[PDB]
RNA sequence: AGCACGGCUUAAACCGUGC
């Protein structure tokens, strides 16, 4: 019933576990949100995604805009209906495509005009349009339109991009409030930029706080500066942001990264790793990452992870999946990904449990320990 | 093709190293 209602229920240091209440469902936090870029979480049926424990999936604007197209999905009944996921969905503004598809992109002030990475055509993605697109889709959590600042970057672009991104953060807000159908049902998040310079991360925070958002996300990180630098930034960045609103670290997601970011104060995560690595052949277990393609697993009858409760681990051997993935079989990508996502969820679960038991810091250290041991 | 590995923080059921 409530549009957006963040409510922290426990804390331990800069970390905290809570719940986000939206019209489409409840979101347990800290939470990990699987990435279903083009209206699908690679190799997984919506129900399976839910089966693993995800309360919310993330969809991308840039891609959806091009295919199957904003207006078309809308004409079909909204993304949710289109793909078969009735729980909340968070759509990215496409600010990531501005820095990864930068190749075929031309920046300005009105927005970012780029060429279809497959079609070749031309599209002008503006703060206005991005928010319109996200409205058409029917996304529950709308992300402002930003520009993920590449790394490394001189204090020049570091500020240009940032400042321009804020100007855009305002245009989004306005756009988001222009339609009451969207302002009454969805939520809006703002993205903090400024690379690794704090005096800049400060400005961005303030600019964002002035405008007013339902949730604040730290972006521009995990863009290749190593865990070290990132944590170093999160150390002063997350604190600049409004404490009574959720904090969302975009793109980050690697067991140890997530665990650390939580200690730093993050509430939400979204990342390609689990779903991409599944497809490729890498599985995430309590004993570190393992590449199921290795010769060793050829006759290994144990499951990907003996602690995992996932449906895969309850029924298939390493050797079976070894065989499949290695042979190009699709069932492999299905089992791998289902495992990895279920895993990230179980991880998010355990973190939450610990935070509301005041034993998270203990959890974290026990985690890295066994995680880096790799006695699997 | 294949074998032994490695990376991935959606232009990746993909790429890269060695034989
Ligand atoms: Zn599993």
């Amino acid at each position: 019933r409530p549009r957006f209602s963040f409510s922290i229920a426990a804390r331990e240091g800069k970390a905290r576990t809570g719940t986000i209440e939206m019209k489409r469902g409840v979101i347990r936090t800290p939470a990990f949100m699987p990435v279903g870029t083009a209206a699908t979480v690679k190799a997984l049926k919506p129900e399976t995604v839910r089966a693993t424990g995800a309360d919310i999936i993330l969809g991308n604007t840039y891609h959806l805009m091009l295919r199957p197209g904003a207006e078309r999905i809308a004409k079909l009944g909204g993304l949710h209906s289109f793909m078969g996921w009735d729980r909340p969905i968070l759509t990215d503004s496409g600010g990531y495509q501005v820095m990864s598809l930068s190749s075929l992109t031309k920046q300005s002030e009105e927005g970012v005009t780029f060429k279809s990475h497959l079609d070749g055509s031309r599209h002008m993605l503006s703060p206005e349009r991005s928010i319109e697109i996200q409205h058409l889709l029917g996304s529950d959590i709308v992300m402002a339109f930003d520009e993920c600042t590449p790394y490394p970057a001189t204090p020049s672009r570091a500020a240009s991009s940032m400042e321009r991104s804020m100007r855009w953060a305002k245009r989004s807000r306005d756009a988001f409030d222009s339609r009451k159908e969207q302002a009454e049902n969805a939520a809006l998040f703002g993205i903090q930029q400024g690379s690794v310079f704090e005096n800049l991360r400060q400005q961005s925070a303030d600019a964002l706080a002035e405008i007013g958002f339902d949730g604040y996300a730290v972006g521009g990180l995990a863009v290749g500066e190593g865990q070290d630098e990132m944590f170093r930034v999160l150390d002063f960045s997350v604190p600049m942001l409004p404490d009574d609103k959720p904090h969302y670290l975009m793109g980050v997601g690697k067991p140890d990264d997530i665990v650390g970011a939580v200690e730093r104060g993050i509430d939400m995560f979204d990342c390609v790793l689990p779903t991409r690595s599944g497809r490729n052949g890498q599985a995430f277990t309590w004993d570190g990452p393992i590449n199921i393609r290795n010769a060793r697993f050829s006759e290994d009858l144990k499951p990907l992870d003996s602690e995992c409760h996932c449906a895969v681990c309850q029924k298939w051997s390493r050797a079976y999946i070894h065989h499949l993935i290695r042979a190009g079989e699709i069932l492999g990508a299905m089992l791998m990904t289902e495992h990895n996502i279920a895993f990230y969820q179980q991880l998010m679960q355990k973190i939450r449990d610990s935070i509301s038991e005041g034993r998270f810091s203990q959890f974290a250290q026990d985690f890295r320990a066994r995680y880096f041991a790799r006695n699997s």
